[PDB]
């Protein structure tokens, strides 16, 4: 996350970190369902532990924390690697999660947020572009979503309904390392990072993001379908 701050502790406890063998920082996620998390379908390498309610990008204990395997995954049938359309992905953990102040799930609506609505991105992705920094803890940053008219002059046929764009202030943006990580709108989950620009940051390139709002029933049927 490029010119976020640090959040504050315990205030996003549906942040999932998706490590790689030991507790290397692949992607983030998303906690959805006391059992599912959502994800870039980007975010393809087979996940090692799935970790919750932990703040620091460190394996620091925080007594707060819950680990996890991913059991299943699925991306959604639209998603085709490497394109950016459908770039969304399910995860089942091996148990459900025990709730806490620290690791509580978040509701997707199928509201989709309106152009100026503010909403905050969060991640442990790199701080600075093109220069890779990553954060000693969990940086949260308010973006506004950008009209899917400014969205297609800034990728020009390169955007779809699947996805929306927002972050219109140069300096800020999410960035490498962000990947699947949450934007939240209004107490919902509307969107998830998806991708952008390089370097991040850039005036006039917005950040690109999952549009989950246009995926509500999939997310759905797919939770059921799998219990
Ligand atoms: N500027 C942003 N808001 C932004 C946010 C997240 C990401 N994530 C990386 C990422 N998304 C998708 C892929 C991918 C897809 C298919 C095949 C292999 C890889 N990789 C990238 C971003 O901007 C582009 C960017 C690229 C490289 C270095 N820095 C920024
Ligand atoms: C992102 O925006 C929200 C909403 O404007 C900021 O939260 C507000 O913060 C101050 C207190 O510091 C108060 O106006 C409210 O109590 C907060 N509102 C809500 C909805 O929580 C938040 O600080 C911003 N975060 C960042 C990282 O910029
Ligand atoms: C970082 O963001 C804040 C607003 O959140 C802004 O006031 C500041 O100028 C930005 N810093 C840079 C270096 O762009
Ligand atoms: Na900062």
């Amino acid at each position: 996350i490029i010119n976020g701050s640090d959040c504050d502790m315990h205030t996003q406890p549906w942040q999932a970190a998706l490590l790689l063998r030991p507790n290397q920082l692949y992607c983030g996620a998303v906690l959805v369902h006391p059992q599912w998390l959502l994800t870039a379908a980007h975010c393809r390498k087979k996940v090692f532990r799935v970790r919750l309610g932990h703040y620091s990008l460190s394996p620091v204990y925080e007594s707060g924390q819950q680990m996890f395997q991913g059991v299943k995954s699925i991306p959604h049938p639209g998603y085709s690697h490497p394109g950016h359309s459908n770039d969304l992905m399910l995860i089942k953990l091996n148990r459900r999660i025990r709730p806490t102040k620290d690791v509580r799930p978040i509701n997707v609506s199928s509201h989709c947020p309106s152009a100026g609505t503010k909403c905050l991105v969060s991640g442990w992705g790199t701080t600075k572009s093109p220069q890779v920094h990553f954060p000693k803890v969990l940086q949260c940053l308010n973006i506004s979503v950008l009209s899917q008219k400014r969205c297609e002059d800034a990728y020009p046929r390169q955007i779809d309904d699947t996805m929306f764009c927002a972050g219109d202030k140069a300096g800020r943006d999410s960035c490498q390392g962000d990947s699947g990580g949450p934007v939240v709108c209004n107490g919902s989950l509307q969107g998830l990072v998806s991708w952008g620009d390089y370097p991040c940051a850039r005036p006039n390139r917005p950040g690109v993001y999952t549009n989950l709002c246009k995926f509500t029933k999939w997310i759905q049927e797919t939770i059921q379908a799998n219990s």
